């Protein structure tokens, strides 16, 4: 589904190819520091850049997916989880992202790419995957 | 003033560094069409990516010069060479560059780059160029 143009943009974004697309991860940390789901601005203004980015080579079509360690309660950090996607989205609609071809989804605890008994894995844990599918 | 990251957003847009920065030149058949000011929808399309190009590595500052070859009138052909710069300005606002950072002007017939004695060199000179000052 994907052109040479536009895959060539996601390897130069640092996406790589995995069993649901093109994913790129991006630290809780970095884009909310000591917020909830608030965006700290210069981190709205990277995503900017990505979605521009994106819209630059007509993808305009992307999943955004949440997700925490396994430390606190699960409901909570399902919801943190989908809301931090969630504004992530917001900043995408803004960009001119259509906001039919978005698609936010809040995972929780529940799909880990780093162990949760180190601090720097469950660090790797807190992260909004932006995704473009390859359909 | 242009990192490299930069530049070469430009270089793949095909500008060229010259007098007032790097610039590129987008035919006014190609944008226009028949219209006289009024964009073609899929020229529209092409610029809002032009200006997201720019702006996703951050250049957020351009100038947009109107250009006609030397068919008509002097006056008329200024006036027509503003107003589409003008257009493409309003895409490039729309995609969200800053509107203080976005210099039009039209320059009628003055500053030609073809000879105007050929249907393919007064086409050449009917353009935008869109110029990213260093």
């Amino acid at each position: 589904g994907l052109s040479a143009e536009q895959i060539a943009v996601l390897q130069e974004q640092g996406s790589e190819l995995r069993d649901e697309g093109w994913e790129f991860g991006m630290s809780s940390k970095v884009l909310f520091g000591n917020n909830l789901d608030r965006l700290n601005p210069d981190s709205r203004n990277t995503l900017t850049k990505i979605a521009r980015a994106l819209l630059a080579v007509d993808i305009d079509k992307v999943r955004l997916e949440g997700h925490t360690d396994n430390y606190g309660d699960e409901g909570y950090n399902q919801k943190l989880s989908e809301r931090r996607a969630e504004s992530v989205a917001a900043v995408f609609r803004e960009a001119g992202m259509p906001a039919a071809n978005i698609e936010v989804r809040g995972l929780g605890m529940s799909k880990p790419v780093a162990d949760n008994k180190t601090r720097a894995g469950r660090s790797e844990n807190r992260r909004v995957a932006i995704i473009v599918p390859a359909e």
